[PDB]
């Protein structure tokens, strides 16, 4: 039961659910004086005992993101139980249902799609900002007017800013860096290694280190150990074999940073 504010309804017009999960509800919506179309983004702020509600951190970094190869953010309205963002919306869906329905790329298209992933990385590190949340699910496909597609990166929702050492435990598995499992401290490249991560699915189905028992997957993230196996991996270029080793090195500071990623042959 959203208590939609006044200030929302008086300028769009509120459609379609398009996804629904634990923590957000985004629907489409119209605005009235354009018909231009945008997402609408419910976030429920988590209830505490009395009447108040925890804050959120989404916004704070949204505001400050301006970049093609992110989703822009149209308007935002805070009230004591959710939070709403009115975002461009991406007609081609995530990645996720992307890849699902395609298996998998050829290099010209995976090599496009990591181009387009790390300029929104490298902006993000410019501005001192860990996204933290790579991942297939949070990524939507532009469908451009060429046929082309473009991915623009979205919920910044476990983003923050790096001034040392972060050691919060977050993330998806099977994209987590290891030094995030490791505890030892971690910064801006944990985004380098989940975009290693995405790009070794998006050639061959499957990701890199699969697991057992969460355990195994975890001392098989630590290792790091980085198998191209056949035949799946047989027609794959030496060249893409090499920047992906280059972004899952578990030495942080012999992995690339995103300006190396763009500036790899595999990418240009
Ligand atoms: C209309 O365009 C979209 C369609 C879908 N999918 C959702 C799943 C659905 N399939 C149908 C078939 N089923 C077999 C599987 C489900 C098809 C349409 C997903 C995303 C978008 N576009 C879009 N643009 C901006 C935002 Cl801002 C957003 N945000 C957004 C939309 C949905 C979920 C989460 C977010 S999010 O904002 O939390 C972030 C993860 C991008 N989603």
């Amino acid at each position: 039961g959203f208590q939609i504010p006044a200030t929302i309804t008086e300028r769009y017009k509120v459609g379609r659910t398009i996804g629904d999960g634990n923590f957000a509800v985004v629907k489409e919506c119209v605005e009235r004086s354009t018909a231009r179309e945008y997402a609408l983004k419910i976030i429920k702020k988590s209830k505490c005992r009395g009447k108040e509600h925890m804050i959120q951190n989404e916004v704070s970094i949204l505001r400050r993101v301006k970049h093609p190869n992110i989703v822009l953010l149209i308007e935002e309205m805070d009230v004591p139980t959710e939070l709403y963002l009115v975002m461009e919306l991406v007609k081609g869906g995530d990645l996720f249902d992307a890849i699902t329905s395609t298996n998998k790329y050829t290099e010209r298209d995976a090599s496009g799609m990591l181009y387009n992933l790390a300029s929104a990385i490298k902006y993000l590190h410019s501005l001192n900002i860990v996204h933290r949340d790579i991942k297939p699910e949070n990524l939507l496909v532009y469908e451009h007017q060429d046929g082309s597609k473009s991915l623009k990166l979205g919920d910044f929702g476990l983003a923050t800013i790096v001034d040392g050492p972060l050691y919060t435990v977050c993330g998806t598995p099977t994209y987590v860096a290891p030094e995030i499992i490791a505890e030892t401290g971690y910064g801006l490249k944990v985004d380098i290694w989940a975009a290693g991560v995405i790009t070794y699915i998006l050639l061959c189905g499957f990701p890199p280190f699969r697991g057992s028992d969460q355990e195994v997957l975890f001392d098989q993230i630590l290792m790091g150990q980085v198998d191209f196996p056949s035949p799946y991996w047989d027609n794959v270029s030496d060249s893409a074999k090499e920047l992906i080793t280059m972004m899952l090195l578990v030495d942080v500071d012999q992995r690339f940073s995103a300006v190396q990623v763009l500036e790899h042959p595999w990418v240009n």
